[PDB]
């Protein structure tokens, strides 16, 4: 351990400003209408700072800033843009404790996740895409002796990006790094629940970017987010969040015939076949861990393994390993590295999950662990903490069908491979899934039989760069965290060149 | 010279059936409601045959067939699917004369276009995509010693495709070849203006595919096309046609969160710099051809170069070579190989273009050639023929801005390169462009300066496989005629496999 002092107290690593503006054209400026909202820490509900309640007039200032710099930025050489993303990565590493403490206070999640996952993965994402842009190549092929097709990657120009609250800085990196590597200017709209981290990041890296290349407008999704999603001045929209707003985003994109990438929600089935109980005892632990991992980021993960599928024959013996670890979760101060499960992100998310616990009970869901509030002492009492919940039921329940987006896992049993496949795909989502078995053939079949974008095999919650992350079905369109991302933030210009100086006989 | 006899006459290569059904589950079937519309030849206005006026009940029957065959088809090995497409291509070559005459009779375009471009290019698309599926590879990268990322291309399953009338069979190949190569079953809705070609193609090639793999539903866009475009049972929609309907496809696709690709319309600028007048006499002539090439397929091409941009200094001398060819256009029987410009596709198309000529005169657009009907003798009088029109005006006119989709070219002058590029990009479209210059550096600048998906340089109207074809701006989303499409007809399955046992210390 290490127990970081609360921000702005003696020994604190960071003290936040009382008021933050938007970042437009290389500067922090007030909103046009001078309107502000108050943000609060979910760790304890105490005030943090105010941030602009920006209106459509602020989007257009950033769009003016982005467009002015678009021509020069898209022209900056591959080497130079890459080096800039390398400089951003270093800046992220150098301030690991400051960034993680800011994220944890803003988001509420345990600090040990921000130190070991969010911030290091964020730095690497800039490292990864700076690297991939040096290797990217267009194509040149001979159609014949006198006809050559050339394909040249070109940036789209100005792109709108809206990121959610459950990984504010890491979701920013998921989108800023490839779009910037591709030579685009960005208008970025952070979640009104978690605006603080991006501001602190911009204070650290702003000088590394040309003016107007990265503009960040704070505000609300139905104000700033709406003005951004319908902007006729963006060449592409990108959105991560809840399915109803995504469906709308794709409609906003449809009206203007612009590319769109949307990553939405999921109901991830975590599948444990019977042979795992016959593996080494250490493997058994990793699998039981892989189920408790559903409480990672307090279950506020779009690929949260919120559906546990365990084969009947091993269910009695396996859950006994799972429950040993569920009871071992240390709760408490999120700035305490020992705390394994932090606060829910907001009061709205906290209340939404509590309504879902009650809904589980009316459908006969048997409570196996948790199921209510966790009343932590001290300043924590005003925070938003819920107990890790393990529920046993059947896939046809509402709690097995709808994304809760909290530390709640449904458990059910299955008989054979075919039914395991049937329960896994009997969802409208298809973002993630877990699969635990040692039969090489079973691992492959289920791996391809499941209709999910990612199948973690004998692990869970690994989000490395260089692995495509995206949804089937209603889970979304497009892939992230992989070099294929670059094709989403660029268009292919085909130069079809004839070197013959005579006509083709049509005249 | 050679004059193919009209279908059903002595010596004709083809005699059409009086009534055709849909093709579903390996059979030709009537519509459920037994309702038919009459198809007529645009060469002469005379009836051809009756075709199903299919309703949503016909859309859903074919979707029932596609899903039944979806699992077995998607599992067929790369080798087997490839070989099947090679046999389809051969079947098209073996019947080159028969199908091309069908195209000409159904669509109206000159036979020499169906013989020398459309039909061979369709055959090559199947040869091309059979080839690209043999080369396709997923990815395999080690994230570390015990973490390996796999990406596996997987077919989307059942896909809807809707094609227009201006290249009935060739647009069929543009969509059928990659989707079938990718392992999808297809429900295809052809333009009710040109239903005949698909049927004749299916009578020749249907047997090569398992029942329910290729299903074609004939009907009207707002009836059958609507039922298909809004189907909950397709994993992707694919559509080529008019821009307002494209946005709607993108709306309906948004409703169900499915990937979408749309080719839309264009107003393609053909730019002629002054140095061409200093090249060899053969180059000059090829350039004059490239402007007259706008009358290819009667100007009924989404990338038709209907906007000619000529540098002021050479305008008088260049246009006289261009005018030399415009006057030399042979007209007559579309089945006459010597006939260079055929009939418009429909009566609505014939009158829609005439409405734009009326508008052109009232806007001060100066007539340099054509401008009225093409009054052909014999039975051709009941056909739909319009004169090749060269108009002089300025880019701000309506005829220079809006898609006419006919044998109409606007001609304008410019002073310098900067003005040439500015006029080139003063359009809402971005499908195609032409560029004529011998300065290697000027060719590159404008080549990347134009905001169109394709810039033909010192050529025009080459549509080879292995060259990306797709739109900027309101011209569309996605690319065609290139192997990069396969990712539009497949989904990436990421298997993230850990080979380390024991737990990772979390939870």
């Amino acid at each position: 351990s290490m127990i970081y002092a609360a921000p702005g107290t003696p020994g604190a690593v960071v003290t936040f400003k009382p008021r933050y503006g938007n970042y437009i054209g290389g500067e922090f400026v007030p909103p046009v209408k001078g309107q502000y909202f108050t943000n609060t820490s979910p760790v304890n509900g105490q005030p943090i700072a105010e941030f602009p309640r920006s209106t459509a007039e602020d989007i257009d200032k950033a769009l003016d800033a982005a467009h002015a710099a678009a021509e020069a930025w898209g022209r900056t050489s591959v080497q130079e843009r890459s080096n800039i993303l390398l400089k951003i990565a270093d800046r992220i590493e150098q301030n690991l404790e400051l960034l993680a403490v800011t994220e944890t206070w803003d988001n509420g999640k345990a600090v040990r996740e921000t130190l070991n996952a969010d911030i290091p993965l964020a730095a690497d994402h800039f490292r990864y895409f700076a690297g991939c842009i040096r290797a990217q190549e267009g194509s040149a092929a001979e159609i014949n002796d006198s006809t050559v097709a050339y394909h040249i990657h070109e940036p789209l120009g100005v792109v709108g990006q809206i990121i959610p609250w459950n990984f504010p800085l890491l979701m920013a990196a998921w989108k800023l790094a490839p779009a910037l590597a591709a030579g685009n200017c960005v208008v970025l709209k952070p979640a009104e629940q978690t605006p603080l981290g991006i501001c602190v990041l911009l204070e650290l890296i702003g000088d590394l970017l040309p003016p107007g290349v990265l503009n960040v407008v704070q505000g609300f999704g139905r104000e700033a987010g709406e003005a951004l999603a319908t902007s006729k001045r963006i060449a592409k929209i990108a959105f991560t969040g809840s399915t109803p707003v995504g469906s709308h985003i794709l409609k906003c994109a449809a009206e203007n015939i612009i590319p769109s990438t949307v990553e939405l929600g999921g109901k991830s089935p975590n599948i444990y076949f019977e042979d795992i109980m016959q593996a080494e005892p250490a493997f058994i632990e990793k699998a039981a861990e892989g189920l408790v991992l559903a409480f990672f980021n307090q279950g506020e993960v779009c690929t949260c393994p919120s559906r546990a599928l365990v084969q009947e024959s091993i269910y009695p013996a396996f859950m006994e390993e799972v429950l040993k670890k569920v009871r071992a979760i240390k709760r408490g101060d999120p700035l305490d590295t020992e705390t394994m499960v932090g606060a829910q992100a907001s009061q709205q998310q906290y209340e939404k999950i509590l309504s879902y616990l009650d809904i589980a009970q009316q459908e006969g869901a048997e409570l196996l662990a948790g199921g209510s509030v966790e009343k932590l002492e001290g300043n924590l009492a005003s925070g938003y903490y819920i107990q890790p919940t393990l529920l046993k039921g059947h896939n046809g329940m509402r709690v097995f069908q709808e994304e809760i987006f909290g530390p709640v896992v449904g458990v059910t049993t299955f008989k054979d491979e075919a039914e395991a496949l049937a329960i896994a795909n009997d969802t409208e989502y298809g973002l993630g899934a877990g699969l635990w078995t040692r039969d090489i053939n079973r691992a492959y079949r289920m791996g391809r039989g499941i209709k999910a974008g990612r199948v973690w095999t004998n692990c869970y919650h690994l989000y490395p760069a260089h692995a495509a992350f995206g949804g089937y079905k209603k889970s979304g369109v497009g892939r992230e965290t992989h070099k294929m991302m670059l094709d989403h933030y660029q268009q292919t210009k085909n130069l079809l060149v004839s070197y013959d100086i005579n006509p083709l006989g049509f005249f």
